[PDB]
This record gives C-alpha cells, sequence and structure tokens, in this order.
C-alpha cells in the first residue's frame, strides 16, 4: 500500500467510528493522519505487547479531542485495543472513552481534553528521560535513551499553559522533545485569525526552539524530511509547524469548522470515501493493511535488545539496576516505613514550635537521603515555601540533579510534575503558596483524576501570613480541595502531623496529596502512643473527658492550639468537652463506621469547627445544630497577630461561641 | 530639583515605608522610580482631585509587590493619600494595604499581587477605551482619547496569562496600550538564567507588537525617548524593555534577590540615602520637591479642557451623551426592571423545554437592545456556549461593536473582563464550559475581591453533557463557586429560571455573577404568581403539601425534574412532601429568616439534596440527619440518560433514599 493509503486507514476508522457514536471529533484525526503515519510506522520505538516498556518512546495527543487518531493508531499497530473497543468509541465503560485517558486503555501515557495540558505532560516526560539517564548512564551502558513526541493544536498554542512550559523546555534544552503543531487555521469559532495571528515559528524561537517552517503536513516525504533535522537538532526541543487540512478527505468538510466536533453524516463519509479512494466498509480492515501497520515484531526485536543492555548493565552496576527497576516501579525502599516512623516518633518526643512549611523542609532533609526518585521544585518560592534540603541540586546546574526551579509558573509546574509521575522513575513534589493553586487548578484536578502520586507543597495557608493581604490569603481553596474526588488534603497542626503527612503523600501510590502549610510557628501537642499512631486516620481524639461529651471542638492546622486552649477554659469550668484534631478530612471519611463514630459520636450535636478558612465547609462535620469559627470573608492586609484578633480566632470567642451555643442547646 | 532627585523621594518613600512596617518589598520601587517619573512627571493625563474622571489616562501596576511606589506617585502628585497613610503602610485597615486595592485608595485602578492579572486588567482597559472612543466619538467631538500605561516585571513575563492576554493585544491592534518591563534579571529564586531565558522582545514581536530594546532604565533621557517613539506607533501595542538594578541605590543589596522583598535594615538605609545623596529624614519631602511633583492645577485644567469638550457634545448629541453619562456610571436603564420582567413573565405563560445555555442566549437576544452596554464574549465556543445575539458585532471587525472572540484563553478572557468592568462603560460577560472555570479561577475570585459586576455564562454543567467525558464534566466546580466571598452563582432549571438569573447578574452592583447552565433540554416547571416573584430570592417552595412537610426535596438545575417526580410518587402514597428549587444559594442566604423558615422549616430535618454535583457541598443546607443524592466521583464518558442512571439520578434512587430517613 501506498503511505497515503495507509494514513487513509486512521481517517476511515476515525470517521465510522464517530459516526456510531453520533459523537466526536473527526476534523483533527484526518487532518493529522499523514503525520501520524510517518512518527509511527517510521520513528515511534515502541512495544504493543509491553506498553510498560521503561525506555519506549512517549507519544502526547494534547488536541486531545481527536481520541480517534490515537484509538486507531493503537489498534493498527497491535496494542491490546480490539476493534469492537473501537465500535463501542464514547459508550460506557468501553476502551475507548472520548478523550483519552492514562489507565483506560493499553498505550495511552497520559489523559487529555483539557487544551495545553498535554504539551505540559510531554515537556515533564521530556525532563524524566533528561535527568533519568543523567542519573543512571554509565559509560558503555546508555539505558536510558527515548524521545518524547507531542502532537498539539491552536487552541493548546493559545493558552497560557504553553507559554509557561514551552519556555521552561527551552530554558532546559531539551532535545528529545519533538512536538508537531496542527496548523490548520481553525478552531471552534472559525477562521483564527479574528483571535489568533501570533507569528508562532518567532514566537517558539524566542524560547530557544528549533522550528521547522511550512511543512507540508500531508505529504510524507516531506513529513520525515522535518522529523529527521528535528532528530539532528541535540541541544533544543523542536517545533513543526505542520500545515494540514482539518477534515482532508471529506469534499464539503475539510477545512471547515464543521469538521472539528460532530459526526461528518452519512452522505458525506459516502463522499470521503470516493475522495479518498478508500474501498473498505466501517471497521474494515484487511490482512495487508494489518501486515504493513502491526509493530509487535519490531517492537518485540528492540524490547529484547534493550532488555540484553539492561542485563549487561546490571551486570556491572547491581546496585543501580536494582535501584532502576525499583524507581520504574513506583516501588518504596524496603526500610522508608521504618525509618519514617523513627523520624516520626523523634519529633513527638522532642517538641519545636516552629511553621509548618519548617516542619515540611525538616520531613524532605529525613526522606532525602532516602528517596533519592525526588524530583522537587518551587514555582519561583524556594526560599519561602521551604523546598530545598541540603542534598538539593538544580537540574539546570546538574542534568543528574533532583530539583526544578520552574520559575513563576503554577499551572506549567504542576502539568509538568504529571508528566513526571507518569513517566516513571521518580516521585515529583511541587510547590507554590496556597493562593496560587487556583493558578494551576485543572492541573491538581488531573493530577487526582489520573491516579498520580505528587507531593504539592503549599504554605502560606490563611490569615496567619499577614501584611501580604487579601489577594495572598487563602479563605476558601482548602475546601476547594477536600471536595476534589481523589484528593488527599493535609492540614497538620504541629511538626508531629506535618511529618506524618509527608509519609502519607510519599506511599500514597494511587492520587496526590496537598499538604497546606503555615507560614507562622504552630505549637507542638502532646500525645500518647495511640493518638501519635492515630494521626494518620485524618481525624482522631487528641483531648477527651469521662463519659459523654457535652461539646466537641472539631480543628485544624494552626487553630488546634485555639481549641485545645478553649477546650481547657471550659474544662476547667466544668464542662465535659473534647478536642478533635481533623488533619485530614478525606483520610477520615475513608475510616470505617466504627472509628468515625468514636471520634464524632451521633449522640453529641454541639460541635464547634474551628478553621481560619471559610465556614460554609464545616456543616458537613457539625450539622445544623452546631457552631463554626470561620472565616466568611475575604482577609486584610495586617500583621496576621491582629488578623486572628479582628476575625475572631481568640480563646475568649471561641470560648463565648462554645458557651452560646451550650446555652441554646440548654433552652 | 533634577530628575534624579525627583525619582530618588520615591525611593525615600519607599525603602522608609517597608522599613516601618517591617514588611514589604523595596526592591522594585527603588529599581522603577526613574520610569516612574518621567511617565508621571510628563506623559500621565491625571487629576489628583477627581481620580474618576472619565478620560483620565489609566495606570496599572502588574508586578503589584512594589505597592510603595504607586503609593509614592498618588501621594507626591497630590492626591488623598497623606504622609500617615504611607506611616501605615501594611497596618490594619490603612489606605496602604501591603498589595494596592481599588476601593481603598484614591488613584489605584485595580487589584494586584496575583502576577500576570495587572497586565490582563490593562488590555482590559486599553479594549474598553478603543471601543467606547469608536462607538461614542463623533467628527470634530472626541470625547474618548486616553492611554493605558502598565508596568510589569519576570514574574508577570513568566506567567502563562501574559501570553494569552499580550496575544490577543496584538491581533486588537491596542495602539495606546504601553507597557514598561521592569528587566532587571532577578526574581525570588535569584538570577533568573537559571529558569527564565526567553527572547522577550522577539516573542512580543510575535504578537504584532511595537518593541523598544536597550532602554537605560535609570536615564531619564532614554526612558523619555523611548515612551514618545511608543506614542507614535498608533496601531500596536508597545512594549518598553527597560533595564533596570533592582533596588537601585543600595550599595549592597542593589541587583540581588535581598533587596526583592524584605526591608533592608537601618544600616542599610543609612549608606542608601549617602549613595543617593537623599539628605532628608524618613517621611520628610521639602516643599520644592512637593512643588514639581504635584499635579493638582495641570490636573485640573485637563479635566476641565475635557468638561467644556463633553458639554459642546452634549449640545450636539444629547441622547449619546446621556448614555455616556449613564453608562461611565455603571447605571442601568430605567425600563430595565420593567422591561425584564415582562419577558420572564412571558416565559412562564409561554412554557419551553430547551437547555439552559439555550435560555440564557435568550436572555442575551431579550436584554440586547436594551443594554448597549454589553461587551460580551466566549473563549472559543461562541456556537457552544451560545453567547451570540442578534445583534452581536465583533470588535475584531468592528471596532465600535460588543461582541469579543476571546480565543481559547479563559484565564486572560476573565481578567480581561475585570479591566474592562474596571473601566466604566460596559457590562462584560464571558464564557466557557464550566470545567474551564478551572483555567480561570483566581480571576473569577479577583472579580468578586474588587467587587466587580461581570456575568460569566458557564455552559455544559454535569454528567449531563455526555460522551466528552470526566475532564470535561463538572462534579466540584460549583460548589467551590459558592463558598467564594461576594461570588453569586445561579443554577436555573429551566428558561424561566435562567432569565432570572440574567437579570439578577446584570443588576448586580458589587460583583460578578455565575450562570452554571445546562448542555441538555431541560423541562419548564408551573408557576404561581408568587412562585414566579420569589425565583428572585434563590430558594423557593416549588411543590408543597398541606401542614408541615414530613420530607424536603431540595434540588437545582437540571435535578428539579427528577425531584418533583420524587415528590410526586411519595405524595400519592400519601407522605407530606415538598420540592424546594434552590437556583441561588447566596441569595436564598441572603433573605431574611422568616422568608428562610418558610422555604426550609427548622423543625423539618427530612431533607434531601438533588443536583449532579459533589455531595458534600449540601450537608450546609440538609445537615447530619438528611440525605444527598449527588456526585462523589469523576464522571464518566457516555451518553447522558446512562450516565443519570449509572450515577444514582433515576427516580428509583431518590424515592429510596427519601424511605429510608421516613
Ligand atoms: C482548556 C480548554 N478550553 C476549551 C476547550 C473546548 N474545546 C474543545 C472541546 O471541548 C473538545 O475537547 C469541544 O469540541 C467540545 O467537545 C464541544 O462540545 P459540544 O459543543 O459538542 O457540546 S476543542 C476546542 C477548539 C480546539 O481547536 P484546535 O485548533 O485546538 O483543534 P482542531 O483544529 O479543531 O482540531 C475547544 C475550544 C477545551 N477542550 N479545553
Ligand atoms: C501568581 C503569583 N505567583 C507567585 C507569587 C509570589 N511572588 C511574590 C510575592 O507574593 C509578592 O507579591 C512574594 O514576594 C511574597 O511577598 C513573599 O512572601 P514571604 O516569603 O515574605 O512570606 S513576588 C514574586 C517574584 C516576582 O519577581 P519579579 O521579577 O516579578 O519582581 P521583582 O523584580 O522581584 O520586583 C513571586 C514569585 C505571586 N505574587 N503571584
Ligand atoms: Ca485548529
Ligand atoms: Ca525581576
Amino acid at each position: 500500500s501506498s503511505r497515503k493509503e495507509l494514513a487513509n486507514a486512521i481517517r476511515a476508522l476515525s470517521m465510522d467510528a464517530v459516526q456510531k457514536a453520533k459523537s466526536g471529533h473527526p476534523g483533527a484525526p484526518m487532518g493529522m493522519a499523514d503525520i501520524a503515519e510517518v512518527l509511527w510506522r517510521d520513528f515511534l520505538k515502541h512495544n504493543p505487547q509491553n506498553p510498560s516498556w521503561a525506555d519506549r518512546d512517549r507519544f502526547v495527543l494534547s488536541n486531545g479531542h481527536g481520541s480517534m487518531l490515537i484509538y486507531s493508531l493503537l489498534h493498527l499497530t497491535g496494542y491490546d485495543l480490539p476493534m469492537e473497543e473501537l465500535k463501542n468509541f464514547r459508550q460506557l465503560h468501553s476502551k475507548t472513552p472520548g478523550h483519552p485517558e492514562v489507565g483506560y486503555t493499553a498505550g495511552v501515557e497520559t489523559t487529555t481534553g483539557p487544551l495545553g495540558q498535554g504539551i505540559a505532560n510531554a515537556v515533564g516526560m521530556a525532563i524524566a528521560e533528561k535527568t533519568l539517564a543523567a542519573q543512571f548512564n554509565r559509560p558503555g551502558h546508555d539505558i536510558v535513551d527515548h524521545y518524547t513526541y507531542a502532537f498539539m493544536g491552536d487552541g493548546c498554542m493559545m493558552e497560557g499553559i504553553s507559554h509557561e512550559v514551552c519556555s521552561l523546555a527551552g530554558t532546559l534544552k531539551l532535545g528529545k522533545l519533538i512536538a508537531f503543531y496542527d496548523d490548520n487555521g481553525i478552531s471552534i469559532d472559525g477562521h483564527v485569525e479574528g483571535w489568533f495571528t501570533d507569528d508562532t515559528a518567532m514566537r517558539f524561537e524566542a524560547y530557544g526552539w528549533h522550528v521547522i517552517r511550512d511543512i507540508d503536513g500531508h505529504d510524507a516525504a516531506s513529513i520525515k524530511r522535518a522529523v529527521e533535522e528535528a532528530r539532528a537538532v541535540t541541544d533544543k526541543p523542536s517545533l513543526l509547524m505542520c500545515k494540514t487540512i482539518i477534515g482532508f478527505g471529506s469534499p464539503n468538510k475539510a477545512g471547515t469548522h464543521d469538521s472539528h466536533g460532530a459526526p461528518l453524516g452519512d452522505a458525506e463519509i459516502a463522499l470521503t470515501r470516493e475522495q479518498l479512494g478508500w474501498k473498505y466498509a466501517p471497521f474494515e480492515i484487511p490482512s495487508e493493511i494489518y501486515a504493513q501497520w502491526d509493530a509487535k515484531e519490531a517492537g518485540q526485536a528492540k524490547e529484547s535488545a534493550w532488555n540484553e543492555k539492561f542485563a549487561a548493565y546490571a551486570k556491572a552496576y547491581p546496585q543501580e539496576a536494582a535501584e532502576f527497576t525499583r524507581r520504574m516501579k513506583g516501588e518504596m525502599p524496603s526500610d522508608f516505613d521504618a525509618k519514617a516512623k523513627e523520624f516520626i516518633a523523634k519529633l513527638q518526643a522532642n517538641p519545636a514550635k516552629i511553621a509548618s512549611r519548617k516542619a515540611s523542609q525538616n520531613a524532605i532533609e529525613a526522606f532525602g537521603p532516602l528517596l533519592p526518585e525526588f524530583l522537587g521544585g518551587s514555582a519561583d518560592l524556594a526560599p519561602s515555601n521551604l523546598t530545598l534540603w541540603s542534598g538539593s541540586k538544580a537540574i539546570n546546574e546538574d542534568a543528574a540533579g533532583n530539583y526544578i526551579h520552574y520559575g513563576v509558573r503554577e499551572f506549567g509546574m504542576t502539568a509538568i510534575a504529571n508528566g513526571i509521575s507518569l513517566h516513571g522513575g521518580f516521585l515529583p513534589y511541587t510547590s507554590t503558596f496556597l493562593m496560587f493553586v487556583e493558578y494551576a487548578r485543572n492541573a491538581v484536578r488531573m493530577a487526582a483524576l489520573m491516579k498520580q502520586r505528587q507531593v504539592m507543597v503549599y504554605t502560606h495557608d490563611s490569615i496567619g501570613l499577614g501584611e501580604d493581604g487579601p489577594t495572598h490569603q487563602p479563605v476558601e481553596q482548602v475546601a476547594s480541595l477536600r471536595v476534589t474526588p481523589n484528593m488527599s488534603t493535609w492540614r497538620p497542626c504541629d511538626q508531629v502531623e506535618s511529618a506524618v503527612a509527608w509519609k502519607y503523600g510519599v506511599e500514597r501510590q494511587d492520587g496526590p496529596t496537598a499538604l497546606i502549610l503555615s507560614r507562622q510557628n504552630l505549637a507542638q501537642q502532646e500525645r500518647t502512643e495511640e493518638q501519635l499512631a492515630n494521626i494518620a486516620r485524618g481525624g482522631y481524639v487528641l483531648k477527651d473527658c469521662a463519659g459523654q461529651p457535652e461539646l466537641i471542638f472539631i480543628a485544624t492546622g494552626s487553630e488546634v492550639e485555639l481549641a485545645v486552649a478553649a477546650y481547657e477554659k471550659l474544662t476547667a469550668e466544668g464542662v465535659k468537652a473534647r478536642v478533635v484534631s481533623m488533619p485530614s478530612t478525606d483520610a477520615f471519611d475513608k475510616q470505617d463506621a466504627a472509628y468515625r463514630e468514636s471520634v464524632l459520636p451521633k449522640a453529641v450535636t454541639a460541635r464547634v469547627a474551628v478553621e481560619a478558612g471559610i465556614a460554609d465547609y464545616w456543616y458537613k462535620y457539625v450539622g445544623l445544630n452546631g457552631a463554626i469559627v470561620g472565616m466568611t470573608t475575604f482577609g486584610e492586609s495586617a500583621p496576621a497577630e491582629l488578623l486572628f484578633e479582628e476575625f475572631g480566632f481568640t480563646v475568649d470567642n471561641v470560648v463565648a461561641k462554645a458557651k452560646e451555643l451550650l446555652h441554646h442547646h440548654h433552652h
């Protein structure tokens, strides 16, 4: 078959699958089919029979609405994605969801759909390869050596996140990153000139990319020459400007916004078959075409060669090889649990009243020698977030390092870290002030959706930060994280809860963990062995009374100290009170019914929540017959101690609100 | 005095105020003082006696941590910002908060601090000036003619939002936008070359900006020449690459990250006074320096000249002049309330089962002829969000238009719209799929913080959107909006609630309004006159029983129909059931307690919330002894009908959960 005929197989499967689903996006798959045929058949290093091969090239579809493009490629090249699944495109529980999802489907590297985040993930995968190669490669043993290829469109280019990640990719001279721009002149509103007029080549040159202009995206020879040129440039990431026609093949819809996002229709599909010379019925592919598309034999051979290379590496570097295998699997060091518990116990036995941002740094310092897989960073706030430990080494200084200066790029940072976690070999941590999680919000959600391990270090968590004022002072951000499916959120009250939360985060294999950390010093609380162990259960009894409590305080983070003081005052006056520390609502909710009842007994309705965050959240635990000492407004610019006074975070006010509540209950 | 001495007054006030507060950022004010002296003294058209003058130039400090720069400028030029306020920098309830805040302080145009958003706001202000000029100017009567000036640093440049808004500014040929880049080579982590290496000038030329390279930011002559050149280029926004030294004047801290964000210290301040040759004590400014800085006389002359121009315009164009005054004040047409109510009443009398995204478009169509101040748009989703009406005219085609194609730029769109609202003259609406509010989240927050009127049209609100799947299907986004201070959030259940929500949004004078709208068709509910009037109260009794209810359903948006169906089944069994429609929790919460008690009586604890969004929100209204039929997970890719079934949005499940409570 000709290269065009082979590319047309993608066009047919894509338009036909969209038609059967009566839903989906045929335009981009039809526009990019020739580029995909060249990349996948001539260049991509992969094994369909082992999608987890450590040294495979990584491909990312950033314009993820063109999902049938990747499903066609995976099916045709011999991945475990049967034709029946393509016939079930966009149907419940199929392996072919409307936008591609990692874990759902053999060979899908990341979940896309939100424009711009795919290219960010690809930048992270390229950083991971570069860093892992520098750490593990040895003379005569280059066990890490693979490319990262990304497809992206106008939407990804317009999004601000593309600026963040492609700027940083230039700085880091990511020579194994090669991106293909689907330059088709069309977006949803129509011809892009009305809203998008960048000289995109000049923009990427400004970032230090190697740009290849004016590629005929429908000419295999032109595409191939461009890819070869990009592969020859080892010191810059490359952008291939591929001029394509959206919906290529459709006489009446090619080059129009109509082809972007809806079924072509049966009449137009018939006309498209005629234009393309594609004779086969929907979901029919002849054996001859499979023979040319299949990658099982080449894939086997390439992986077998790599396995032999790895075996030789293991002979010469046994400890390094064991570390490589452990880290690629995401497994923890065998002695980590014991060593982390020893650290936690030491902290409980040796009180220190320090900011939880500092307690976080101390945990990084303690874990750093144990977790060489750390690849950590901050969005230009290293001296504020406290993300550097004594063994930190920035990768812009030494490629074998373990730290990334992300610059003022919160969204880019977080989506890059998603790419790092997806790659394998590393445990990423990222950091900014909690407020600026709002800049990165959808990337945080994507880590949770993709079930990725990433520790998110969010400092300066409340009005406790003081003078910087209401644009910086979080109020409603923690509640936003708490209600995010599969997110874990910890607001530790002292250095001990901080270390427990850090341990929980690094050991959490199936989702991310956000640490909500203070600028200001936090009092250490006293704990029995049982209470110490109970921190990890998310919510636990910290102070108690004999018999049923009349009153339960529920507090988090910096406000536990305040709740304990109120508990002491009320106790001295003969009130039967309890304090529950709730460092993680999500972990508490995951405990069984009996444990939750032991902490928040259903009989006790006089419940007082205390937290310098939005009050409305706390109805979940206090119900309609309690009280909340929280925030209901934005903050103010002033010294923190005056803000806590102003907003009612005082012993006198907490005691007054508790007594007021009890008075209401009694009458 | 020399220009350097005049600029040094800013340096002294800034380092001294930071020192007294033991908090703040002296570096950028000291680095930018010479640029500020040239811009403010030689070019800026403003009146300190009236910071609200309609035709003033707008200045924006995008690198807002350098707040003492703007406070120094406002004080020195004669705004109502006394020295005592500068001595109360960063102190409770002062007019000098740590980052500048619009409303707090005479002359502050916007609230900055979140990097990148200032330049976005400035792009919005320049769009507003260009559009207002095209709408209102007439031959011989150019009543709108002013510049938008912005200062910005490396942080703003690194942020993605700068790419979004500066790209669009190039497309729109904003020739009266002039930005100054504080090119000082330093950020918090240290020397920027480790993380920021863009050829920024080349980048901005790629956007179609006019770029002036290699300006000596400490030389008045160099700066002045560059501003003149930028003002001569009328068809492109301009970027001035100003090479500066952060903390300029400090022998030991200039050019270091140390000067960025902390007091210099007493010893270093003494050395700085020596290096600068500044002989005045903290908070001492001599009369000669005030005399050269003060702008009261020139400002009043310029505004008076403009007032005379406006009076002549009003004689020639009385209807247009009245519209200008109304729109600049943000006032609504006197008959808008009556006309909108007439539209709402018509919808209730003429039922239609349509998507609330379509009901939204219909409200835009109804209101369009009444609100010429609309400046609306969508982030590349016009045919999906349904933001065009018959009178929409895109400003890239017709400068006097009322519609913006924002491109795939949610964050930039929203912060641009903040600039549009801050400018005066317009009522902006913006739009994208609800999920992608997450891309714009901090700009949404900033609209609320700044008390700005903007209608945010968020369609495709739930699993009801169907096949696009969990990356697109909102679950927890509405809950996040609901707990945002000063945000109004409406999730209408039909075309009637949709029009009421739109009316509420445009009539807000002090904050934004998010509309939570469906992809799929929603059934219209029957309403009495009292129920119809009570939609605007945010929560109301839609279906009832005789006497005290035994069971109350609380539902929103697309789930009201489901709750009504459950109510009908239980009513037939003889349960005293009620359905409450809760289109807006914030509007409900603001009602008097007697009204709230009439809808959700305190004695009735058997409450079932029904909404295709995160369950945890609803404890606010159901407490610990109710039930919630909600989402607790991400969505899935499948047809909407099958998703609603899969996730428990069925009559059987709603009835079963209700029967558990009873
Ligand atoms: C961050 C972000 N913003 C907007 C979108 C929306 N959007 C996207 C989608 O959501 C697909 O992913 C929509 O096509 C929805 O499926 C439409 O839903 P219905 O109207 O059928 O209900 S795609 C997109 C335009 C992308 O333009 P491109 O130039 O990137 O792509 P192409 O040349 O058209 O291949 C835009 C603007 C997104 N996916 N991500
Ligand atoms: C969207 C966003 N991200 C990060 C920041 C943090 N940030 C900022 C601030 O927040 C000031 O606004 C911090 O200086 C905090 O005051 C520090 O708090 P503490 O450590 O004293 O507790 S400024 C900034 C770096 C800006 O670099 P630039 O090059 O823009 O500014 P300059 O040359 O240093 O004038 C960076 C990175 C921000 N303001 N906005
Ligand atoms: Ca396109
Ligand atoms: Ca700087």
